[PDB]
DNA sequence: GACCACGGCGCG
DNA sequence: CGCGCCGTGGTC
């Protein structure tokens, strides 16, 4: 709160306003600093930029990403961000946290800079008497913090020209659908019009309307619904295909073309630390956590997705993390010992209920194995699987009676989660969770359904992050690049030379990231492109 | 032009 | 379960 002139001394909080939320895509408007509870003002910010050793404040590796963007080596440090997070994971945003620990986010540099000296200390204070929550800001989340920077700064290799030619072609599979449709409609209408769309379904033809949309209670169309209702008419196998291609179409295939940078000639995201409940982490501007790759057409569209000349791409998938990471959490024999033997846990579990061994269908152990961990019902299952409902409902009782110690865990989850409003991984990110106690039943149940999903989620979340931390170094000595991760799989880039031996070391980096009672398989993939690498 | 709610759907 | 983005339909 005091006039002081540019520079600032070592160690000072920053606070800068950029012309818009994409640092590498933003002006920087405003740069200052606060030190001793005294800010300083830069006269040019891009020059006072060089002026930094590091930058801590709220929101560093935004600042740190665009000083990459200017070849300028400035690593984010401290940000209360991540200490209000690490808190309580529901510090999303700075208007929100402020607010909550005695500051007002502001759109001057300044106050920026000393809405983060301020906010720091009242909560670095909050985190004193917090052992585990120090470990995980000192050891996962501070550093991961400049892993994430220098992965937004380099951005990754886009094939225009094949996606600009993808267009045409999807766009002529689309009018083709579009014509049948109106056809089989006797008239033409939005397609794209989800109202338009049911009028004619269940008004004009004369379908029979399934389900209820949530907040409006029109009839659905979903695609849950259409598959239903897929023999019911031929109409709706034409609708859910032109969804299919008009999806991917307007969300990836025309829009990621245009989002080239001009100094670099790649697409750069941005990787959200402070962004979800669980402790995963987003990406956003443009998502590249879920570019297509369970359709043919999607796949077509990974294929974009190349090394720079001379490179290759380099794809790390830990296999069935959460499943593992449940197998640790419980204790659960039957399920550490499939893992243990090295044997594939869904033929296994397959054969829990039919064999064993290898002699009940793969994604049917395969559908009850991902639908566990969210507290999937018995309709759901149904639906999922096209079988009857009570075929359904007896496909997870033996679930949880081959693996008994899940729902003992499950359990015991739920009642630590009721006495102290919070549940927690196995380094000790917190959720706080309080509808656990709700009166009314659906709202409670869908309360224990977000706490016990957490502590697996957020686990495997936490293994992915600190291995990035221990694989960034390793990558950086032998020339290659982190690029991607997905939640729990990684792309880098390597010198075509190098590809083979950053393969080996970073599987070996992620497999022992941190020793369970199971271990951890990584399947790794080398190619020229997304698609290639992956498999 | 910005922004919003909604339904709907892409990924893990 | 956890995210982010799309078009439609709409306000300011
Ligand atoms: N495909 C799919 N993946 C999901 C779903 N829900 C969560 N996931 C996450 C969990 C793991 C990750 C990838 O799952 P995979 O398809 O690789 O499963 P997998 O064990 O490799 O199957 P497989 O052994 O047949 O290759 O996606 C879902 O509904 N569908
Ligand atoms: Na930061």
């Amino acid at each position: 709160l005091e006039e002081a002139p540019w520079p600032p001394p070592e160690g000072a909080f920053v606070g800068f306003v950029l012309s818009r939320k994409e640092p590498m895509w933003a002006d920087l408007l405003a740069l200052a600093a606060a030190r001793g509870g005294r800010v300083h003002r830069a006269p040019e910010p891009y020059k006072a930029l060089r002026d930094l050793k590091e930058a801590r404040g709220l929101l560093a590796k935004d600042l740190s990403v665009l000083a990459l963007r200017e070849g300028l080596g400035l690593p984010p440090g401290d940000d209360p961000m991540l200490l209000a997070y690490l808190l309580d994971p529901s510090n999303t945003t700075p208007e929100g946290v402020a607010r909550r620990y005695g500051g007002e986010w502001t759109e001057e540099a300044g106050e920026r800079a000393a809405l983060s000296e301020r906010l720091f200390a009242n909560l670095w204070g909050r985190l004193e008497g917090e052992e585990r929550l120090l470990w995980l800001y000192r050891e996962v989340e501070r550093p991961l913090s400049a892993v994430l920077a220098h992965m937004e700064a380099t951005g990754v290799r886009l094939d225009v020209a094949y996606l600009r030619a993808l267009s045409l072609e999807v766009a002529e599979e689309i009018a083709r659908l579009e014509a049948e449709v109106f056809r089989l409609a006797g008239h033409p209408f939005n397609l794209n019009s989800r109202d338009q769309l049911e009028r004619v379904l269940f008004d004009e033809l004369g379908l029979p309307a399934i389900g209820k949309t949530e907040k409006t209670g029109k009839r659905s169309t979903s695609a849950a619904v259409l598959e239903a209702l897929r023999e019911a008419h031929p109409i709706v196998e034409k609708i859910l295909q032109y969804r299919e291609l008009t999806k991917l179409k307007s969300t990836y295939i025309d829009p990621l073309p245009d989002l080239i940078h001009p100094r670099t000639g790649r697409l750069h995201t941005r990787f959200n630390q402070t962004a979800t409940a669980t402790g995963r982490l987003s990406s956003s501007d443009p998502n590249l956590q879920n570019i297509p790759v369970r359709t043919p057409l999607g796949q077509r569209i990974r294929r974009a997705f190349i090394a720079e000349e001379g490179w290759l791409l380099v794809a790390l998938d830990y296999s069935q993390i959460e499943l593992r990471v449940l197998a640790h959490l419980s204790g659960d024999e039957n399920l550490i010992r499939v893992f243990q033997e090295g044997r594939d846990i869904h033929t296994e579990t397959a054969s829990w209920m039919f064999g064993v061994p290898r002699e009940l269908m793969r994604r049917a152990a395969k559908t009850i194995n991902f639908g566990v961990l969210y507290g999937m019902s018995a309709h759901r299952l149904s639906q999922e699987l096209a079988i009857p409902y009570e075929e359904a409902q007896a496909f997870i009782e033996r679930y949880f009676q081959s693996f008994p110690k899940v729902r003992a865990w499950i359990e015991k989850t739920l009642e630590e989660g009721r006495r102290r409003g919070y549940v927690e991984t196995l380094f000790g990110r917190r959720r706080y969770v309080p509808d656990l106690e709700a009166r009314v039943k659906s709202v409670r149940e869908a309360a224990e359904r977000m706490a016990f999903n957490m502590p697996v989620q957020g686990t495997a979340a936490d293994l992915m992050k600190l291995a990035m931390v221990k694989l960034f170094p390793r990558l950086e000595e032998m020339g290659a690049r982190m690029l991607l991760q997905v939640h729990d799989e990684l792309v880098l880039e390597a010198p075509k030379e190098r590809a083979e031996a950053v393969a080996r070391l970073a599987k070996e980096v992620m497999e022992g990231v941190y020793p369970l009672a199971v271990p951890l398989e990584v399947e790794v993939g080398i190619g020229e492109d997304w698609l290639s690498a992956k498999e």
